[PDB]
């Protein structure tokens, strides 16, 4: 036992990272089959970003202007095109390391792993979640744009995110692999502010289920509640309303533990009202919301990937 | 910016994981060059573990009894030998994926990443630290024995840990790659209890330096202290005494931030005495001690690995 914020093994995605340089800008790209995906702002300069017209900035570029390096070998670019906020560079070699993969657009509250990269070289891996206000709370220095978020199922990598920018508040915005941003964010430097960072209540309960499975049970109480009562409390603490679909996704953890979902909501409610009183749950002194119900089951079941 | 508990990319180690079965027991092994390392308790049954005599249990084994599978291909075992608590199985093929690597025995307070594996297949990766009482607080289900902890420098993997067992308290014990356990723990089921889980003060300050670099500065105050005063406080809160070598390792973060190490200790001191008052630092409501000073510099500098 033990429960930890665990990322997916990163090897399969490490094999797709490449460096992309246009003019003076270098960032990362993702090499899948014979196509290299990267943020389109690689073609921008520093003022270019105040109010760029990418359609016009790309007119000045040709295939030979995009220097793509995979490890120490240069890749040949035979085509380029813009799709939403991403450029797709067609190279003349298929990546030999391409895993089986899919492109998916995730929902707020879902989690995924990030392989932070600089200059096409991996730096580290950590788990993140798509926040209800559509930002992620990552770790990104300059040059990390183009690093991707992903989940792995069996032997299929589902890419879900590509990094594009940092708000003045230090949180992060990006796109899916079709180039569409999560949320209202745009790839220009402007007054962009994030909405409320509401907590993903269904992940919190999942994590409370994890704790009981992993021996922490002090928060369990003699009470129960209803969805309509619970939700008055979640609305007061800036929590996502809990829904019947969520109660349903929590069924399996409820079955394995024998603790009814609504009794667990009653545990969460008292914790919101009274705090933890200086105690801890799974090593944390605050309620954790970046573990989905699939993530607790997966980690508590030892699911592996081939 | 942003600061997160980041693991090392796991691809290089994913290429060394293999399944090891002796009789009915399956666990993981590490395939480096032509040798496969795994816990010696793979040769034990269930009662065998109360007070095993591995010397005698191994006398009953031969090379053909150790079934080593790498992905879907079986490996041929041409030799086996015990070194402390690990068995070394010599196979007739060198692993083609062997990275450059080293075996190191770490010091308490040092951190490393774990690639949790089941049946020779990776499941996830997370960062851990060797605790002052020589246990690690991991995530391990049955079948995870043999998963390794590691750090990567440049393109050299320094293996530092191999998982072997769980104490009744849910914390974990293991060995280095030479087969010697960290701490007093032995590979038998007995009354083994962990000593105090003291906090690694030099990592805490490192993380306080990370927070200031990442915009959290509310804990900074108008005070300073001395090592001898500070240490009276660390001793009262079950913190490791801070030493001059530690002040020295913190120099670079002190230089980059302009906050004197002893002023930062004065910040840590008030936090120990008054608590955080319901606020948070780098997203945590408690003081984090599993980031070493090298880990903050590395993550805040974008160091990558080839
Ligand atoms: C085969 C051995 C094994 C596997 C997994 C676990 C841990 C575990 C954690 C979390 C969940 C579950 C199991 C699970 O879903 C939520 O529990 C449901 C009700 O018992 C069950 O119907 C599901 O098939 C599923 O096992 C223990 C032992
Ligand atoms: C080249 C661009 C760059 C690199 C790294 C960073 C972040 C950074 C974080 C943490 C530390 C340091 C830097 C560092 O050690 C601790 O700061 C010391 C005093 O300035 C310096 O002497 C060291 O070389 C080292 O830069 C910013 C910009
Ligand atoms: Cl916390
Ligand atoms: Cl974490």
């Amino acid at each position: 036992s033990g429960f930890r914020k665990m990322a997916f093994p990163s090897g399969k995605v490490e094999g797709c990272m490449v460096q992309v340089t246009c003019g003076t800008t270098t960032l990362n790209g993702l090499w899948l089959d014979d196509v290299v995906y990267c943020p389109r702002h690689v073609i921008c300069t520093s003022e270019d970003m105040l109010n760029p017209n990418y359609e016009d900035l790309l007119i000045r570029k040709s295939n030979h202007n995009f220097l793509v390096q995979a490890g120490n070998v240069q890749l040949r670019v035979i085509g380029h095109s813009m799709q939403n906020c991403v450029l797709k560079l067609k190279v003349d070699t298929a990546n030999p390391k391409t895993p089986k993969y899919k492109f998916v657009r995730i929902q707020p509250g879902q989690t995924f792993s990030v392989l932070a990269c600089y200059n096409g070289s991996p730096s580290g891996v950590y788990q993140c979640a798509m926040r209800p206000n559509f930002t992620i709370k990552g770790s990104f220095l300059n040059g990390s744009c183009g690093s991707v978020g992903f989940n792995i199922d069996y032997d299929c990598v589902s890419f879900c995110y590509m990094h594009h920018m940092e708000l003045p508040t230090g949180v992060h915005a990006g796109t899916d692999l079709e180039g569409n941003f999560y949320g209202p964010f745009v790839d220009r430097q402007t007054a962009q502010a994030a909405g409320t960072d509401t907590t993903i209540t269904v992940n919190v309960l999942a994590w409370l289920y994890a704790a009981v499975i992993n021996g922490d049970r002090w928060f369990l109480n003699r009470f129960t509640t209803t969805l309509n009562d619970f939700n008055l409390v979640a609305m007061k603490y800036n929590y996502e309303p809990l829904t019947q679909d969520h109660v349903d996704i929590l069924g399996p953890l409820s079955a394995q533990t024998g603790i009814a979902v609504l009794d667990m909501c009653a545990s969460l409610k008292e914790l919101l009202q009274n705090g933890m009183n200086g105690r801890t749950i799974l090593g944390s002194a605050l309620l954790e919301d970046e573990f989905t119900p699939f993530d607790v089951v997966r980690q508590c079941s030892g699911v592996t990937f081939q």
